[PDB]
């Protein structure tokens, strides 16, 4: 259950793996740009 580049954002609150950021227009876990 680790979101790397293409995880699920359906939950709208998930955390993806580990460096991931969740986009809405993707709906899936991408790179974070923190």
């Amino acid at each position: 259950g680790c979101g790397g580049l293409m995880a699920g954002c359906d939950g709208k609150s998930t955390f993806c793996c580990s460096g991931y950021n969740c986009s809405p227009t993707w709906k899936w876990c991408v790179y974070a740009r923190p």
